[PDB]
């Protein structure tokens, strides 16, 4: 707890960057993933997202054609198991036709083992909640 | 608890994606992630590897048409300064035609800080050995 808050960003910047990066190739992976890094319910929360029964899943809206980047901008630490991570995504086909670019907060609830004074290391989301800033096409 | 390898795995993770990847348009940023991540020796034989002057070097093979992106398969961590990362790459054009999917093993040696309570990278993270062995063409 002088190097906690280090560490749970960079667990926390890895954390956004799978969770809402999408790359068809690799969607098993993801999921895998968020599951185990995720509480059931924040999981069942990417799940009914990312499921083909939402019209706004990108399973749906970028099929195999695009994929859709993602770049962290700034992380303020409210306390020991909250954070806010501002991040943009950029989402393109094989020609570098742009479907989305947009700017986002996720307000991110977490708990983490301590750091003390195979080699394992727990780091847990537990709330997640994404708000749109700003689309910067429109 | 340590943190020191799950630590570790994401930079082992992130240094391989910005290694092996190829587009044109950040070859700079490339670049400059590389040599800050890494030893001398190692950026030496990455620069080496990627200079014009070798006829495989993405540069020449992809030049500003094609993009390849890699995707991690597994991470085995052998000790506090060597790990096994095996990736998969992908190399397609403008229209996704597949130019490469081939598996890779990068050997990994690595120093970074001790995490303890009471344009460096995170926990002063270095790279101080890296080899790659082709482990099977996936296309052909």
């Amino acid at each position: 707890a002088n190097p906690y808050i280090s560490v749970a960003n960079i667990m926390l910047q890895n954390y956004v960057k799978q969770r809402e990066k999408y790359n068809y190739d690799t969607l098993k992976e993801q999921f895998t993933f968020i599951k185990n890094a995720s509480t059931s319910i924040v999981y069942m929360q990417f799940a009914n997202f990312m499921n083909i029964d939402n019209s706004l899943s990108p399973v749906i809206r970028y099929q195999k054609l695009y994929r859709r980047s993602i770049n962290i901008i700034s992380i303020n630490n409210i306390n020991n198991n909250e954070a806010t991570v501002t991040f943009e995504s950029l989402a393109q086909n094989n020609t570098g036709e742009i479907l989305e670019n947009m700017l986002w907060e996720a307000k991110i609830g977490f708990i983490m083992d301590s750091i003390s004074t195979n080699m394992p290391f727990h780091f847990i989301v537990t709330s997640y909640k994404l708000k749109l800033l700003r689309n910067k096409n429109q």
